[PDB]
């Protein structure tokens, strides 16, 4: 394989991964991030992945080792480790498909990661239901 539309395999898999991070999105999503869905005009899916990929980088780099998401139990420690891994995979694949270099994320106020991930699942599914025809 080689001739095709990079979107059916790499992206459908990137969708199930986007839903995997939606499992623990209540205690770790209480950390305001940037809202990249306030002004979408000429931005396509690839541009929205490189931007959301930069914000996803700060999520797995800083919160990956923050007592905030940790909690105070040994069980939440093993579960948290699984969240950081699923993130690394979506940080290289989400924008890896975009094929971009710099992505100055900046037009956005302090939104809550709860509504951010919410719009991430809605955009991935709704727009990928027509990726292939």
């Amino acid at each position: 394989e080689a001739e095709a539309h990079k979107c059916d395999i790499t992206l459908q898999e990137i969708i199930k991964t986007l839903n995997s991070l939606t499992e623990q999105k209540t205690l770790c999503t209480e950390l305001t991030v940037t809202d990249i869905f306030a002004a979408s005009k000429d931005t396509t899916e690839k541009e929205t992945f490189c931007r959301a990929a930069t914000v996803l980088r700060q999520f797995y780099s800083h919160h990956e080792k923050d007592t905030r998401c940790l909690g105070a139990t040994a069980q939440q420690f093993h579960r948290h480790k699984q969240l950081i891994r699923f993130l690394k995979r979506l940080d290289r694949n989400l924008w890896g498909l975009a094929g971009l270099n710099s992505c100055p994320v900046k037009e956005a106020d302090q939104s809550t990661l709860e509504n951010f991930l919410e719009r991430l699942k809605t955009i991935m599914r709704e727009k990928y239901s027509k990726c292939s025809s």
